């Protein structure tokens, strides 16, 4: 059972907070989830990085633009983590080229999806 | 040999601050070679990622305007930290936003600096850091 780290916008905005709760709930079926979503900012940075380094898979919902989500993904790539990013084209946004373009299709995957189907998608990824 | 400076700022996260980014890039060009995806208005995704990452890896200093939330800007900063780069981040409290804890909290006051500023003062701030 993998250790899972979940990334999603907070100070970038909480528009997708309910969807993040669904994602985290489904991820908890497959492994232990660490996430901020359940001094000062230095402590948050250190704690989030600690949990990210411990994870077997980093899962990020990348629809809402966020510096912190991007930063976590950049650190995760440099740590050579297995990464799953989830993006909703129905938002009308174009996903950052730095995230879409970082994908290699194996270790770093980016999946476009419709909101209602996120649980099934996670089921498929996590077998 | 001119110092190599990489400039980060939101694009697909939103172009609200694009005119300000042109001012920053123009000032940075006084101090060294500027590498950036940003193009002055008067002038696939894997290709963009690889090109921007190569420029970042080749830079001495990474300068980011971090007021507009952006996945790409954050990703570049994360890669830059792991690449052992010197980093300067610029944030405007007049936006009313609370800057991401991952950026504010990554600061160490020397090789990763985060400065709050007012828009009309950005050239003077850059002159201070680079002189
Ligand atoms: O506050 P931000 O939106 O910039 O970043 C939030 C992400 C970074 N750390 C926790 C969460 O995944
Ligand atoms: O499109 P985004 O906002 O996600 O990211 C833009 C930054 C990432 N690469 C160029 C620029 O600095």
């Amino acid at each position: 059972r993998p250790a899972l780290y979940f990334c999603g916008s907070i100070r970038g905005g909480r528009e997708d907070r309910t969807l993040y709760e669904r994602i985290v709930s489904r991820l908890r079926r497959f492994g232990t989830v660490l996430t901020e979503h359940v001094g000062g900012d230095r402590l948050i940075h250190e704690q989030d990085l600690e949990w990210l380094q411990q994870a077997d898979v980093v899962v990020a919902e990348v629809t809402q633009p966020s510096l912190g989500v991007g930063y976590e993904l950049g650190r995760a790539v440099a740590f050579n983590k297995r990464i799953l990013c989830l993006f909703r084209p129905q938002s009308g946004r174009v996903l950052s080229a730095m995230i879409r373009g970082a994908a290699d299709g194996s270790r770093f995957q980016v999946w476009d999806y419709e909101e209602g189907e996120v649980e099934a998608l996670l089921d498929r990824y996590f077998e």
